C-alpha cells in the first residue's frame, strides 16, 4: 500500500464496531504532539489528541460522528517546539483562500481503465490533443465569473468532440492559492481546484469526457514544491518533504510513496487517462549537475504506473536535450511514452516568422525535425507558453497583410498535422485568436461573431484537420518508424515547396505538399512512388477556411515521367502559402 498512501493516510470514514466516524493519519514522525482540530472538535486540539506510531512515524486517531463535509486542520508542536497548524497533505478537497481548511470526504469510488481510452494512447492512434486551462477557456456573459466543471462538461467536452480533438489536457487542476501560477504553484496535490465546485463535480467532469469519447490527460506537478501557505515546508519541525528555491527529497520513501501514489490517484480514482510533466529539466538538474534522485524517481514512477494501471501513459516537457526522455528505463532513462518537441515548435516558427522571400535561406528548419524523430515519441505542441509574456499569439507572428497572415497560419497547420509526431494544440489557437493568452479572462470568443470571418475559416481548417488525421492510418500509424515517412522533394529550396509521403502499415501512402510563397505553382511535377489518381483531401486554399480556392480539380492522374529520381511523377498545382494532401483512388 505504499504505492497508495491516499487510501490509508488522510481522512477516510470508518467503524469501531457499530460505532462510526472518521479516522485520521498523518505523517510527521519528528512532530512532538499533533491533533485533531476541526468543526467536530469545536476546533480544539486539546480534546482530540492523536496517538503516534514510531514504527511508521505515522500519527492517527479515530473520531465518532466526524463525518464527511466537515472542515479541519490538524495542530501539532514543531519536533522544535513549535505550535503550528497544518492542512491535511492528503486532502481530497480544500479549502483554499479561507484561512485554508482540509475537507473530510472520501476517496472518489474507483475508475476502471476501458479497452477504448487505453487504445487511444497508444503509439499506433491518433492522438491530437486540445490544451485547456479550465479557469479561461470560457467566461459567463455579464457576471465574467468561471464556468463550473458541471457547465464545462456540457460545453468544453462536446466542444472539444466536434472540433475533432482525441484528448482533453487540463493545466494543473491541483488545488492552488494564486489563479497567476495556472495551477503549476500547488498547496493541495489530491484535491481537484475549488475554483469551479467540488471534487466529485470534477470527477463528473472527466466522466462527461470519456462518455464523448474524449482522454483526459492531466498536467501533473510533481516538479513543483509546494511553496505557499507553509503547506509543505518543515512539517513536522523539520525538512519532512523537502531537501536541506525549496524541492522535493525525492530520496525520502515516503515523499516518492506521495508523488508516486498521487499519480496512482487520479488515474484510478478520477480516470485520468495520462500525467503530464512540465519541466522535467529543472527536476534532472540544478552526476555533477544531475539530480540522480529525482531522475531515479521518474524511472520508478513510469515503472510502476506502467505495471499498476498499463492503459495509462505519461508525457513529459524537457527543455534540454536529456537522452532517452521517452525512452526504456533498463537503457536510458525515464521512460516516459511520448515528450514534447519543443525543438521542432522552436524551428517550425522561426521559419513561419521568416518573410515568405527569406525562406529560402532556412529550408532546413522544416527539413530537420526529421533527422531526430526516432530519437523520441514526440507530440509536436503548440502551447499555452508560446503565447504569452510577449511572444504573442500564433497568428500574430505570421509576416504579411490579413490574407497573408491566415494563409500561413493554415498552411503552417496544414504542414504540423501531417508531419511525424502526435498533435497538441493549446484553446485559442484554433480560431487563431489575435491576442495574447490570458489566464484572468476568457477567450475572445467575440472574434467568431457575425459574419462568416477568417476567425471561422482557421477553427474549420483545424477540426478538417483533426477528421482527416483520423481516419486515414498513413498519418497517424507510424510516426516513430521511418517506414512511415519518406522525402518527395526535401531540396526545392529557392521556391520554398517540400514534399513527402506519409505511409501506415500497410503501404498506403499519402502526398503532403507545401507552398511556403504566395507565389502560385501550377504544372509543378515532382516523382511519386504509386503511380494512378490522386487526389486532395485537404486544401488549406479552399474558399472554406477563406483561401484563394487555387488547387488541383478532382483527380489527376501520374505521368512515367522521370523526376526526383523516381519514374513517375505527378504535376500539380501547389497553391499560394498552403499545403494539400492527396490520396490514391483505387480503380
Amino acid at each position: 500500500t505504499h504505492l497508495r498512501p491516499y487510501e490509508t493516510l488522510g481522512a477516510h470514514a470508518d467503524t469501531m464496531d457499530g460505532v462510526t466516524g472518521t479516522r485520521f493519519s498523518v505523517w510527521a514522525p519528528n512532530a512532538r504532539r499533533v491533533s485533531v482540530v476541526g468543526q467536530f472538535n469545536y476546533w480544539d486540539g486539546r480534546r482530540h489528541p492523536m496517538r503516534l506510531r514510531k514504527e511508521s512515524g505515522i500519527w492517527e486517531l479515530f473520531i465518532p460522528g466526524a463525518h464527511n463535509g466537515q472542515l479541519y486542520k490538524y495542530e501539532m508542536i514543531d519536533a522544535n517546539g513549535n505550535l503550528r497548524l497544518k492542512s491535511d497533505p492528503y486532502a481530497f478537497e480544500a479549502q483554499m483562500r479561507p484561512e485554508t481548511a482540509s475537507l473530510i470526504c472520501g476517496l472518489p469510488e474507483k475508475v476502471v481503465q476501458t479497452e477504448e481510452r487505453k487504445k487511444a494512447n497508444q503509439f499506433d492512434a491518433p492522438i491530437s490533443i486540445y490544451e485547456v486551462h479550465l479557469g479561461s477557456w470560457r467566461r459567463h456573459t455579464d457576471n465574467n465569473f468561471w464556468l463550473s466543471y458541471r457547465e464545462l462538461a456540457d460545453q468544453l467536452v462536446p466542444y472539444a468532440k466536434w472540433m475533432g480533438f482525441t484528448h482533453l489536457e487540463l493545466l494543473p487542476i491541483n488545488e492552488h492559492p494564486f489563479d497567476g501560477s495556472w495551477g503549476y504553484q500547488p498547496t493541495g496535490l489530491y484535491a481537484p481546484t475549488r475554483r469551479f465546485g467540488t471534487r466529485d463535480d470534477f470527477r463528473y467532469f472527466i466522466d462527461a469526457a470519456h462518455a464523448a469519447g474524449l482522454n483526459v490527460i492531466l498536467d501533473w506537478v510533481p516538479g513543483h514544491f509546494p511553496t505557499d501557505d507553509f503547506a509543505l515546508a518543515e512539517f513536522d519541525g523539520t525538512n519532512l518533504y523537502e531537501h536541506s528555491t525549496l524541492i522535493y527529497n525525492y530520496g525520502r520513501r515516503e515523499v516518492s510513496n506521495f508523488l508516486v501514489g498521487n499519480a496512482l490517484y487520479w488515474i484510478e480514482r478520477f480516470g485520468i487517462d495520462a500525467l503530464r510533466v512540465d519541466a522535467v529539466a529543472s527536476m534532472i538538474y540544478r552526476g555533477g549537475r544531475e539530480n540522480l534522485e529525482a531522475i531515479e524517481f521518474l524511472r520508478n514512477t513510469n515503472r510502476i504506473l506502467g505495471e499498476q494501471v498499463s492503459g495509462a501513459v505519461t508525457m513529459a516537457e524537457e527543455s534540454t536535450d536529456f537522452p532517452g526522455v521517452s525512452r526504456p528505463q533498463d537503457m536510458g532513462g525515464l521512460g516516459f511514452w511520448y515528450k514534447w518537441n519543443l525543438g521542432w515548435m522552436h524551428d517550425t516558427l522561426d521559419y513561419m516568422k521568416l518573410d515568405p522571400v527569406y525562406r529560402q535561406y532556412h529550408h532546413d528548419k522544416l527539413t530537420f525535425g526529421i533527422l531526430y524523430n526516432y530519437t523520441e515519441n514526440f507530440v509536436l505542441p503548440l502551447s499555452h507558453d508560446e503565447v504569452v509574456h510577449g511572444k504573442k499569439s500564433i497568428l500574430d507572428r505570421m509576416p504579411g497583410d490579413a490574407w497573408q497572415k491566415f494563409a500561413n497560419l493554415r498552411a503552417y497547420y496544414g504542414w504540423m498535422w501531417a508531419f511525424p509526431g502526435k498533435k497538441l494544440l493549446f484553446m485559442g489557437n484554433e480560431f487563431a485568436q489575435g491576442r495574447e493568452w490570458n489566464h484572468d479572462a476568457s477567450l475572445d470568443w467575440h472574434l467568431l461573431e457575425g459574419g462568416d470571418n477568417w476567425h471561422h475559416g482557421v477553427q474549420r481548417l483545424v477540426r478538417d484537420l483533426n477528421l482527416t488525421y483520423r481516419h486515414h492510418k498513413a498519418m497517424h500509424e507510424l510516426d516513430f518508424d521511418p517506414y512511415g515517412f519518406e522525402w518527395l522533394v526535401v531540396d526545392d529550396k529557392e521556391r520554398s515547396v517540400l514534399i513527402f509521403v506519409r505511409r501506415d502499415k500497410e503501404g498506403n501512402e499519402i502526398i503532403v505538399a507545401s507552398n511556403f510563397t504566395p507565389v502560385p505553382r501550377h504544372d509543378y511535377r515532382f516523382g511519386i512512388n504509386q503511380p494512378g489518381k490522386w487526389r486532395e483531401i485537404l486544401n488549406t486554399d479552399s474558399m472554406h477556411y477563406h483561401g484563394s480556392n487555387a488547387g488541383n480539380g478532382g483527380t489527376v492522374h501520374s505521368d512515367e515521367i522521370a523526376s526526383h529520381g523516381r519514374q513517375h511523377s505527378l504535376s500539380l498545382t501547389l497553391p499560394p502559402l498552403a499545403t494539400i494532401w492527396l490520396v490514391r483512388e483505387a480503380e
